[PDB]
């Protein structure tokens, strides 16, 4: 029971720990949406934390410190002065650096399970993207480390097919929040089908029984961008097929979310933000009765 | 130390702690050989079991409830009523949804590993299909999990050189009971070799060292099929290549396998029978030893 | 709390109180040179040791037993008699049958965290081999456990793009020894970049920062081959490509090594005998400054 003292790791946390928390990486904000809808969503998301009732606990490193609850004004000081993009491996070296970084879901996980954050928030999550050797360490995360993830499945630049698999071999659990249809982030429909269940209270139930059974798994609760906003995949495919990637490691993501925005004239940058909004809604429900 | 209550996830076992113990799976069972066949199997076993004093634990889940030790009549209604195949990642799904459900070798070991059963007997374990993208939990639980599982190597089904490759990466220790030769199911050869070790005693020192050395993997324990059962490998290969594949997920292994019964009228499942008996009386050796 | 008593596995630690150590394999010496090279650099190692105030503990297996500090006499038998080439899947089963065994990175790294051994050096790790269905228990190991890793990159042999991208998904972190560029074994120049870092503190630092974040992985120190001795990629991929490859499994490595040596006349063999001495000094002034 005896742990260690901290000394070189600083983690500055504003949650009450009596109180439903929902984690959310800094990536998004930083390195994923264009300034304005970044600050818009943050606020967006805070109002939707005391419509509900739950502590939005935005994560972020701010020169080497681990804050989790980040404020609008950190968070613009993280976009002034900026930051690295940091998954878990990196993020040793941005605190013993004294670096700005903005955590990918990988890090958020991994830094939530130490901080008694339960449940997390995202858009898409990583995967193995076209060719198959570049894999996210989202990946390597969800089949480490024990959180509820809220997201709409995964991101639509990636190995679809590759990553399903993956999920199944890396024994990441996955359901459907009100559908059998594993989503693709812009897209509603990849035909590929999850189990589907219908309430809160059923997600807790299957989080509960992996606790009890010691499975150290991330559950993948997956809820698809709204209709009205949804972008078939069909169509996404193609203009993916027109974009010649540039850039490798950690810009590849950034990269191609940014050229379809230009390219749909910022139809995805709406679809992205509306589905970023239902997941913190979906995310804020199921972390108001865990704490029950 | 003080351990958690259970409330959801309720395990009956029907074995007597201080008698020797093998822990089989159900899929193979419900999903993997026709009924008749099936039950006279698991009849057989239950013969063995007694004649070498052992408890044989076949491994399913009832209506949500995970249950150590099923009975025949147990098990013809879980094939009358219908079961999910489960690895893993989906014993919490069913639990949660008071589902039957027929575990294959990752569930198998996963819950064995809780319920301090530590030899385990299958057929042949799933691997890296074709394609390298559909990668079966197997290799992940053998990864993560301690037992000792008998079987008699990989499926014949599956991308041979790369689950073989992939075995060895992952840490997974491999010996051939009396043999060198890593046997692939249907056939007595692979074309690759193992290290080979002669007796039970042999197995159980490997394994004890293996707990003292902290290293907390799968030990496999190869045995060919019997030689007068054997179907040459090339044989089954030139089947497959004529099969279109018009399934997806876990329902790839049963598919393929159904097939192959079909297209050698029975010539594959009098082997998958044999190989399965005399896997099972190598285990309760094993497992007899081991109870001292 | 109360650990187990072994039996099986005897571990003789050579290590002494009051004193930095750092761990080095045995397949170098023993697969990886000629006999004249590997008992001369055996010395030069001992004498760096003496100089700069640490031990320096070969680790090896003799008949079963794993022994940490092997002596030059222990060293010239090992080479005489013979020893399997063994990563960590290995060990149990050589342990068992009382053979002797050289060991990889894998199995290094896996012995030194069972020995209170935090520093190890090496010349190249494994990786993912042309093709990628070969890939070396090296990666599984760094994903698995931590401690701090002096290596020249990866073997020049391997599928460079793939055995890079493969250390960011298992979250194994990279630092440069005052360099930004990935190294190639015989090589400086990979065109791929890795954050810097300038002195040991620095080192350290970070290696804090991963034990206080439990943060379980290895950190790779990258210290490229010193320029005098150092040859072209472009060169080595030239020469490569005219080699049949002839062997699979654990042979593969010092096959292409000895052909290289072969093709090279002698220029390999002597980078390689300097990169191994300038990692060395560099893990023994890691090792020391840890200590304090
Ligand atoms: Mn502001
Ligand atoms: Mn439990
Ligand atoms: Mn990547
Ligand atoms: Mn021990
Ligand atoms: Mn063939
Ligand atoms: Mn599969
Ligand atoms: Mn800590
Ligand atoms: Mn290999």
């Amino acid at each position: 029971k005896i742990h260690h003292h901290h000394h070189h790791v600083i983690i500055e946390s504003r949650i009450e720990k009596g109180k439903p928390v929902v984690g959310m990486e800094t990536t998004v904000f930083v390195h994923g949406l264009p300034r304005k809808e970044a600050i818009e969503l943050f606020r967006r998301a805070k109002e939707i934390s005391r419509e509900k009732g739950f502590q939005l606990a935005v994560i972020g490193i701010l020169k080497g410190k681990i804050v989790a609850g980040m404020s609008e004004e950190e968070l613009e000081a993280m976009m002034r002065e900026g930051a690295d993009k940091v998954g878990t491996r990196e993020i040793p070296i941005v605190v013993a650096e004294g670096k700005n970084a903005a955590t990918t879901v990988s890090a958020t996980i991994f830094l939530s399970r130490r901080i008694g954050i339960e449940v997390v928030v995202t858009g898409g999550t990583g995967g193995v993207h076209p060719g198959r050797v570049d894999v996210s360490q989202d990946l390597t995360e969800m089949s480490s480390s024990r959180a509820v993830l809220v997201s709409s499945g995964i991101k639509s630049i990636l190995d679809v097919e590759a990553t399903f698999e993956m999920l199944e071999t890396l024994e990441i659990p996955l359901v459907g929040f009100r559908t059998n249809e594993f989503p693709l982030f812009f897209s509603r429909k990849s035909g590929r089908r999850v189990p589907r269940i219908e309430n809160v209270e059923e997600v807790l139930k299957i989080y509960e029984s992996m606790k009890e059974m010691e499975l150290e798994k991330t559950l993948m609760v997956l809820n698809p961008v709204p209709e009205e906003y949804e972008i078939p995949h069909d169509e996404i495919e193609r203009l993916l097929e027109k974009i010649e990637l540039e850039v490798e490691g950690k810009e590849v993501t950034p990269f191609l979310l940014k050229k379809l925005v230009e390219m749909t004239n910022g139809r995805t940058l709406k679809a992205n933000l509306a589905l970023l909004e239902e997941n913190v809604k979906l995310a804020g429900e199921i972390a108001v009765k865990l704490k029950r």
